[PDB]
C-alpha cells in the first residue's frame, strides 16, 4: 500500500552525476543529488544495475551479483547511499537481472571451461545443426542468439548480447543460487526490485526453429522465449522463496504481457509481482494515433481494476526515446512535456519518473556511430550496413528509435557538461543543456520541473488521485485525452489537449464545488467552464465535489 501511494524515480547511474571527473556517473554522484530528489517529492528510487560488470550492456551483464561496479564505487559507497536514502524518508529498489549473466561471471567461466563440469548446465548449451547454429533464432541485439565456443564445440544461447549468456532456469541448482543471492540483498534492507527481462526466462523446450516466411538470416525469436507457457511455475517459486518473505515492492519488466493476460503477473491474490512494466503503449511507431493510445491505457486501467491489480505508470526509461519526441512535440517542448506529465501521472497506479523526464529533455542527433554506445544499435549498424543500408538510413533508425537518446548526461546547469562531470562524459551531453537544465527550472515557477513537483503534491494531497476509479471521456476526440478519477464524493477531471493546436472541448460535466488543481497555461478570465478553449498541449485538472 505504501507502494500504491509512492512516486518512483528511475536513476541511470552511468549518466546521473559524476563526482570524480572520469566522465562516468557514480554512487557518490547520486548521494550528492539526493536533496534534489527529496525536494522533488520522490518516495522510491529505482537505480539501474550497479553491480560488477564488463559493461557490454552497461550493467545488465553482471559478473558478480554481490559486488559493486568499480566505475560506480564500492560496497561502502552503496551502504552510504542506502543509509542516506533511508534517512531522507525515501526507499530504494535495485535492478534484479537474473535472466542472464556476464560471460565473465565465474559460473560461466566454469560452465564454458569443459564440456562436462558442475556449472555446464547453469547455462543453455547445444550442439550445432547442419554445421550452423542449433536453430534460426535472432538475438534481440541482432545476429544469432547462439555463440559458438571453440573449446567445447557447442553453442551457448544469448537472447541479449554475446557477453550475456542466458541462465538455465530449468536447473534447480541455478534457481537455488539465484534465490540465495536475492535474499542476501533483501537482508540488507533494500526496499524491493525492478526485475529485468523477467518474461524471457522460459524457453520453449528443445528450442525449435521458428517460421521464416521472409527467409531472413535469423528470425526475431520472441515466440521462443518471451512470456512462454511454463514461466509462471518459475515466477511463483521466485516469489515464494524470496519476495514473499519481505515487505517490499516488486515491479517486473514484462514484455509480451497484455491487459487480458496480466492476471498471474499482478493480481492481488496470487500475482507474482506488485506491478509490471507493460509495453503495449510503447510501440506505436507522425501524428500520434491518440485514440489508439487511449484504447491501450484504458484497457490496462479497466483490466487491472477488475482483478485488483496495480498499474506501473510510465512513458520513459533507459530503453526508450524521450517522451517529448515519442508522444509530444518538439515544437511545443515545455507545453507537451507538462501535458504528457499530467496525462500519464494521474491515472490509477504508481507513477515512475525517469531522470530528465521532469525537465522535458529530448532526443539527441549525433552524426558518428562512434558517438553511440548501445550494443543493440552498434550491432544493428554493422549488420545493416553490410547489407547495403546507407549511413543515413541507419542513423535515422538510431535517431528516431535508439535508447541512447535517454542515456545522455543528466542536465544540471549550464556549466561544462551541464554540470554532470568535470571530465569528458562517457556519452556526449545534449547541446540543448544550455536551455534545458535543473538550475534554470528551479527558479522558473512555470518550468517542467515545478510542474512535476505540483503533480506529486496534488497526488499526495487528494486520495482520489491515488485510489479513484478511472473512466475515459470523449473517446472519439482525436485531439483531447480526457478522463476522470472518482472516489466517494470527489471526482477529478483530467483534460489533456494532446495536439499541437488550439482546440475546443465541452467540459464533460452535478457539483457543489469546483477547484483547478493544476494547469500549464494561464487561465483566461473570460473563458467559461463549459466551453474550454485549450491551447496546444494545454492540460487542466479540475477537482469536483
Ligand atoms: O538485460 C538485457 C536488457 O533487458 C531489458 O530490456 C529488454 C526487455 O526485457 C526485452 O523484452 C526487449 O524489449 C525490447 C524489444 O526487444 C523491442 O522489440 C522493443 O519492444 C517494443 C515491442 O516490439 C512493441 O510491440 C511494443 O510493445 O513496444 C515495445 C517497446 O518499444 O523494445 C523493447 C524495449 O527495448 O529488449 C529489451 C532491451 O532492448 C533491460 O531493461 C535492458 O536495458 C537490457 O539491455
Ligand atoms: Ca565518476
Ligand atoms: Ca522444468
Ligand atoms: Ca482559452
Amino acid at each position: 500500500k505504501w507502494w500504491k501511494e509512492a512516486v518512483a524515480y528511475q536513476i541511470y547511474p552511468r549518466s546521473f552525476m559524476d563526482s570524480n571527473g572520469d566522465g562516468i556517473g557514480d554512487i557518490q554522484g547520486v548521494i550528492s543529488k539526493l536533496d534534489y530528489l527529496s525536494d522533488l517529492g520522490i518516495d522510491v528510487i529505482w537505480i539501474c544495475p550497479i553491480y560488477q560488470s564488463p559493461n557490454d550492456d552497461n550493467g545488465y551483464d553482471i559478473s558478480d551479483y554481490k559486488d559493486i561496479m568499480k566505475d560506480f564505487g564500492t560496497m561502502e559507497d552503496f551502504d552510504e547511499l542506502l543509509d542516506e536514502v533511508h534517512h531522507r524518508g525515501m526507499k530504494l529498489i535495485m535492478d534484479l537481472v537474473i535472466n542472464h549473466t556476464s560471460d565473465e561471471h565465474p559460473w560461466f567461466l566454469e560452465s564454458r571451461s569443459a564440456k562436462e563440469n558442475p556449472y555446464r548446465d547453469y547455462y543453455i548449451w547445444h550442439e550445432g545443426k547442419d554445421g550452423k547454429e542449433p536453430n534460426n533464432w535472432e538475438s534481440i541485439f541482432s545476429g544469432s542468439a547462439w555463440e559458438f565456443d571453440e573449446k567445447t564445440k557447442e553453442y551457448y544461447m544469448h537472447v541479449f548480447s554475446k557477453k550475456q549468456p542466458d541462465l538455465n532456469w530449468e536447473n534447480e541448482k541455478v534457481r537455488h543460487e539465484l534465490y540465495e543471492m536475492v535474499n542476501w540483498w533483501l537482508d540488507k534492507g533494500i526496499d524491493g526490485f525492478r526485475v529485468d527481462a523477467i518474461s524471457h526466462i522460459k524457453k520453449v523446450a528443445g528450442f525449435p526453429d521458428l517460421p521464416n516466411p521472409e527467409k531472413l538470416d535469423y528470425v526475431p525469436s520472441f515466440e521462443g522465449h518471451m512470456n512462454r507457457p511454463g514461466i509462471q511455475e518459475h515466477l511463483k517459486e521466485l516469489k515464494e522463496k524470496t519476495f514473499a518473505k519481505y515487505d517490499i515492492m516488486t515491479v517486473g519488466q514484462a514484455n509480451g504481457v497484455t491487459s487480458d493476460s496480466a492476471d498471474e503477473w499482478v493480481a492481488e491474490d496470487g500475482g507474482n509481482f506488485n506491478m509490471i512494466f507493460q509495453f503495449e503503449h510503447m510501440g506505436l511507431w507522425k501524428p500520434l494515433d491518440l485514440i489508439e493510445l487511449k484504447t491501450i491505457l484504458t484497457n490496462w486501467q479497466n483490466g487491472l481494476e477488475k482483478i485488483n491489480g496495480w498499474n506501473a505508470l510510465y512513458l520513459e526509461n533507459h530503453d526508450q526515446i524521450r517522451s517529448v519526441n515519442k508522444f509530444g512535440s518538439t515544437a511545443y517542448r515545455v507545453e507537451s512535456a507538462k501535458c504528457l506529465a499530467a496525462l500519464y501521472f494521474l491515472m490509477k497506479g504508481t507513477p515512475f519518473i525517469y531522470q530528465g523526464q521532469e525537465l522535458g529533455m529530448t532526443n539527441v542527433k549525433f552524426d558518428s556511430i562512434d558517438d553511440y554506445d548501445d550494443v543493440g544499435m552498434i550491432n544493428y549498424y554493422r549488420i545493416q550496413r553490410e547489407k547495403g543500408d546507407s549511413h543515413d538510413e541507419i542513423m535515422k533508425v538510431i535517431w528516431e528509435t535508439g535508447r541512447d537518446n535517454s542515456r545522455t548526461p543528466m542536465q544540471w546547469n549550464t556549466e561544462k557538461n551541464a554540470g554532470f562531470s568535470t571530465g569528458n562524459p562517457w556519452m556526449k551531453v545534449n547541446p540543448n543543456y544550455v536551455d534545458i537544465n535543473v538550475e534554470e527550472q528551479k527558479s522558473d515557477k512555470n518550468s517542467v520541473l515545478n510542474f512535476y513537483k505540483q503533480l506529486i503534491k496534488i497526488r499526495k494531497q487528494h486520495d482520489v488521485l491515488v485510489y479513484g476509479t478511472y473512466k475515459l471521456l470523449a473517446e472519439e476526440d482525436s485531439a483531447i485525452y480526457a478522463y476522470t478519477r472518482t472516489l466517494e464524493g470527489k471526482t477529478a477531471v483530467v483534460i489533456c489537449n494532446m495536439s499541437p493546436n488550439n482546440q475546443t472541448f465541452e467540459f464533460p460535466s452535478s457539483f457543489t464545488n469546483i477547484e483547478v488543481l493544476i494547469h500549464n497555461y494561464p487561465l483566461d478570465k473570460n473563458e467559461t467552464l463549459e466551453q474550454c478553449t485549450l491551447h496546444p498541449y494545454e492540460t487542466r485538472v479540475y477537482l469536483i465535489s
